[PDB]
C-alpha cells in the first residue's frame, strides 16, 4: 500500500524469457538482486539472475524456493496457473494479484472483463463444440475469425472466416480447443499502448505504437503510430479506464483497432510488459521494464515522453543469421538479442530499434537490410 | 580494421568495479557473454558476469585465464603493468592497444603526448628533486600546483602553492615521489568530452559536460555544459584531435579547463568510460557503455544526441542512507545503484541522471533533496 521494496533487495521471476531478463537487467541498473525460476537451465533470465531455480511452474515447492529468496515476485511467463499465483499473493508478496492474470489468460473472460469496462469489443460468442459454432457463424456470419480462448498459438491459434469456404478449417479447431467467434471489424491500423500503474496507484501511459503483424507474430512497431491525435487520446483514456477498472499493479499492454471512422475497438490485453513495448529501451524516458520494475517495488515512475521516432522490428530465429552477417549495416540501429541458444525459425531471438527524425526513414532502413524479405514478402 | 565480435561471443574485463558492470549491463542486451577478473568477490561486475575470475591485477597466470576464454579483452583498471599489458595485446585479443594506456599513466608523459598532438595545456615543469621544484616555482611563480606524476588514487596526492608559505608543504611531496608542477588556470568551468573510436576508426563525440567536483571528487555534471557555442565547439574539436593523434580505440574522457576568456586547456585523460559520462545512460541516444562495446567489437557506432537535458549527480557512501530515505521524491530522477557491499564515506555506491528540459530545475531538484547539502556546503 505504502510498502516499498528499495534497492538492495531481491526482486524474484517467475519465467525465465526473454521479457525477464529485460526486466531483470533494468532491475540491475537500480542495485537489485534477481532470482528466476523457469524450467530448463540458463534461460535468458538465469543468464543476468543471481539465483536460478531450474523447475516446472507447477512445482509449488520450487515456487516457495523462490518465495522463500525474493522480497518481491512477479510474473513474465503469462501461462503460469492462477492456482500458483494465488499461493504467492498469500504467502509471499506478489502486488500484481492473481485476479488479473486470471481475467486476462481467457479470451471469453478477458471479453466480459473489458465490457464492464465499458469499452468496446467486436462482438462474440463462446464455442464449445460444433452446435454452438454454427449458431455462431449464423449470428455473427462473415468475415469473422475463431481463436482459442487460452493460450495455444503453437501451429494453429485462429481461423479466419472470409466465407463459408473457411468452415471446415474452423470446425477443426472448434474441436481441438474451446474458442471465441468475433465479428470482424474493419480496421485501418492496429494499435497497442502500454499503461503503468504503481502498487501506490500512480499511474503512467507510453505513446500510442502502430503495429504491423504477419501470419500473426509481430513484426514492426511504429511509434508516433501514424493515426490522428484524436485517435491516439482516445487510445490512452481507454488504457487508463482499463487499469482503474482491473485495478492494475505492474503493467498492462492494451492491443486494440483503430478504424477508419475514429473509432478504437479493444482486441487483447497482456498484464506484462509486450513486445509491442520493446521500442521504449532506445525511444522513451524510462522503458517498460524499468517501469514495471518501479510499478511493483512502488518507487515513483518514470517518464514516458518519446525521446525520437522509432520502428522496432522483430529478429525471429529465421532473421538471426541475416542479422549477423549484416551487423555492418547496423548504423542507427540498436540491437538487442536474447542470448537464447537454440534458433527456431519463428522463436523470438531479439528485436532492432531503429531511431530515425522520420519515421518514413526508419521504415526505408528495415526495407534496405534486406533482412526481413519474408515479411515484406 | 576488419575483425568484429559479433553476439554470442565472450568479452573479458579486467576490474569488476561500477564501470566493468556498466559495461557489462549494455553488452548482455546486445547478447554478449561476459567474464570478469577482480581482486575481491562478487564484485559489482561479478553480480552481472558470466564467469568470475578472483585474482590481482599483476597475477600474470590469472590474466591469462582471463584472455583464454574471452573472445575480446577490456579493462576498467587502468594500472595493468607492461609484461601483463604485452602478453595481452600479442597474444589475445585486446584492440585497445597498450600505447595510449601507457601515455596516460604518467601526468608528464601524458602532457607531452597532449602538446605533441598539437592541443594546449597549462604550463609545466618536470620535478625529479629539490632543485628542479625549486626552479620550477621560480618560472612558474605562484600560483602552482604540485601533482604526483603517478598514483591517481586517493590521499590527495598534491599541493596548492599560492605563497611561499606552501613551499614546505610542496617540497615533502616532491620528497616522496616524482612530480609536476602546473601553472595555475584560473578558470569559469571544469568540462569534458567523451569520444568513442572503434576498431575500424569509427569516430563518434558526445555532447560537452560541465563537471563540478568537491574534495577532487566528481558531483555533478551538467549537460549541456552551461557554456557559450565557440566553447563547446572548440571542447569537441580539442577531443577529436586528440582520438585521432593517439590512435584511439575505445573510449577517451578528455578533462579540461574552460576560461571566462573562452580558451580550453586539456586537464587530463582516461582511457576508459568514466564518471562524467554517466548522464549518457539516460539522456543520450547510446550510452558511453554501449559505445565502448561497439567501438571494442567493431560494430557500427549509435549516436551521440543529447535527447534531454542532464545532471547526474554522484551518489557516496555518505550519500546512499539519505538516497534510500528519500526514495519516494526520486521523480525526474533515474537511479543508477552498483551493488557494493561496503559503503565507505568517498566510495562511489552509485549515481543519479535527474532529466529536465530545464537545466536549472534539474539543480534545484538535486538540491530540494537535501542529500548532497556537505557537498552543496
Ligand atoms: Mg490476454
Ligand atoms: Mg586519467
Amino acid at each position: 500500500m505504502t510498502r516499498i521494496i528499495l534497492p538492495g533487495k531481491t526482486i524474484g521471476i517467475i519465467g525465465g524469457g526473454q521479457l525477464g531478463r529485460m526486466m531483470a537487467l533494468a532491475a540491475k541498473e537500480m542495485g537489485y538482486k534477481i532470482a528466476v525460476l523457469d524450467p530448463t537451465k540458463n534461460s535468458p533470465c538465469a543468464q543476468v539472475a543471481d539465483i536460478e531455480i531450474v523447475a516446472s511452474y507447477d512445482d509449488l515447492k520450487a515456487i516457495q524456493h523462490l518465495a522463500e529468496i525474493s522480497d518481491v515476485v512477479t510474473y513474465e511467463f503469462e501461462n503460469i496457473d492462477y492456482r500458483c499465483l494465488q499461493w504467492l499473493e498469500k504467502h509471499a508478496y506478489l502486488p500484481q494479484g492473481s485476479q488479473l492474470l486470471s481475467k486476462t489468460q481467457n479470451r471469453f473472460t478477458e471479453k466480459n472483463a473489458i465490457e464492464k469496462a465499458g469499452l468496446p469489443v467486436a462482438t462474440y460468442r463462446l464455442v464449445q463444440n460444433q452446435e454452438q459454432l454454427t449458431e455462431a457463424i449464423a449470428e455473427l456470419s462473415y468475415p469473422s475469425v475463431l481463436k482459442t480462448t487460452t493460450g495455444g498459438y503453437d501451429g494453429k491459434g485462429q481461423v479466419v472466416l472470409r466465407s463459408e469456404a473457411d468452415v471446415d478449417e474452423a470446425r477443426k479447431l472448434a474441436n481441438a480447443a474451446e474458442c471465441i467467434l468475433e465479428k470482424w471489424v474493419p480496421f485501418e491500423k492496429e494499435v497497442s499502448v502500454i499503461v503503468i500503474r504503481s502498487v501506490s496507484g500512480e499511474t503512467k501511459v507510453f505513446p500510442v505504437a502502430e503495429n504491423i503483424h504477419v501470419n500473426n507474430i509481430l513484426h514492426e512497431s511504429i511509434v508516433p503510430a501514424r493515426i490522428t491525435e484524436e485517435l491516439s487520446q482516445k487510445a490512452i483514456a481507454y488504457a487508463k479506464v482499463l487499469a482503474d477498472e482491473l485495478e492494475l499493479v505492474g503493467t498492462l499492454a492494451v492491443e486494440m483497432f483503430a478504424t477508419a471512422d475514429g473509432e478504437i475497438y479493444i482486441n487483447e490485453l497482456a498484464p506484462r510488459p509486450h513486445n509491442s513495448g520493446h521500442y521504449t529501451q532506445d525511444a522513451c524516458e524510462t522503458s517498460q521494464f524499468g517501469q514495471h520494475i518501479r510499478a511493483i517495488c512502488n518507487l515513483p515512475l518514470g517518464e514516458t515522453n518519446l525521446l525520437k521516432p522509432v520502428v522496432m522490428v522483430n529478429i525471429l530465429g529465421e532473421h538471426i543469421e541475416g542479422v549477423l552477417r549484416q551487423v555492418n549495416r547496423l548504423t542507427g540501429c540498436y540491437l538487442h538479442l536474447y542470448g537464447k541458444e537454440e534458433a527456431k525459425a519463428q522463436r523470438k531471438m531479439g528485436h532492432v530499434n531503429i531511431l530515425n527524425d522520420n519515421i518514413e526513414v526508419a521504415l526505408e532502413k528495415a526495407k534496405s537490410l534486406h533482412i526481413w524479405d519474408h515479411q515484406e514478402q
